[PDB]
């Protein structure tokens, strides 16, 4: 029957399956109404297993379940969970990838081009999470959620847009994988890396999944 339920609902809902669908490259942040179903279709993997891995998971319940909770406590978990450590994560990995790309730039793993990417999440994230916080956020504490079809529509295609250089990040670090010859830089920036995508997804996975749909049905 998990087959049949939502992306979004499972991640939320089963701990530890947030960890499970990046396993399978499974976008349950942007991609969330799509049933486990039609996204196990799409990937030709094997659902019967899948829904085995979360049974096992979904023996012990999630230490907290935001779909419930009152969202001005979901928005101020977002601010410093989220938010204010992208602010501090990124900065770091751009200074890393600069340091690794000019240190191995003679190796043929060395995952050029990293910097460029990660600068434009940083500048896209940036002006994204200003406009949440300055705009949608206080519009959504006020009670006024139901009258933001707008804004969220545009949060959520920038959404989107972070989930496309994600993927390009993906690709040039082979799926954030380092080489045999990663030395200790390397490796540990591949972990910030790895850091900055889970937070990410589940930041937005929270929002799309959770805050915009119950502030546009006037909770
Ligand atoms: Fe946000
Ligand atoms: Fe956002
Ligand atoms: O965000």
């Amino acid at each position: 029957a998990y087959r049949d339920q939502p992306l979004g609902e499972l991640a939320l809902s089963i701990p530890r399956a947030s960890a499970l669908f990046r396993k399978y490259d499974m976008d349950y942040a942007a991609g969330g109404k799509q049933t486990l179903a039609r996204a196990a279709a799409r990937k030709e993997l094997d659902v019967e297993v899948i829904e085995a891995e979360l049974a096992k998971l979904a023996e012990q319940p999630i230490e907290k379940d935001w779909r419930s909770a009152p969202l001005a406590e979901i928005i101020d978990h977002i601010i410093v969970r989220y938010h204010d450590r992208h602010r501090e994560q990124l900065p770091e990995l751009i200074l890393q990838a600069t340091k690794v790309e000019r240190v191995h730039a003679d190796k043929p793993s060395v995952p050029k081009g990293l910097t460029k990417y990660l600068t434009m999440l940083h500048e896209e994230l940036s002006s994204h999470m200003m406009k949440e916080e300055q705009i949608l956020f206080p519009m959504i504490k006020q009670g006024m959620g139901s009258q933001a079809m707008g804004p969220i529509s545009v949060m959520e295609s920038e959404h989107d847009e972070a989930g496309e250089l994600l993927e390009v990040i993906k690709h040039t670090t082979n799926n954030v994988t380092p080489p045999p010859e990663a030395c200790t830089t390397w490796k540990a920036m591949y972990n910030g890396i790895n850091e900055l995508i889970d937070d990410l997804m589940d930041h937005i996975s929270l929002e799309n999944n959770v805050l915009f749909p119950r502030a546009l049905a006037g909770e």
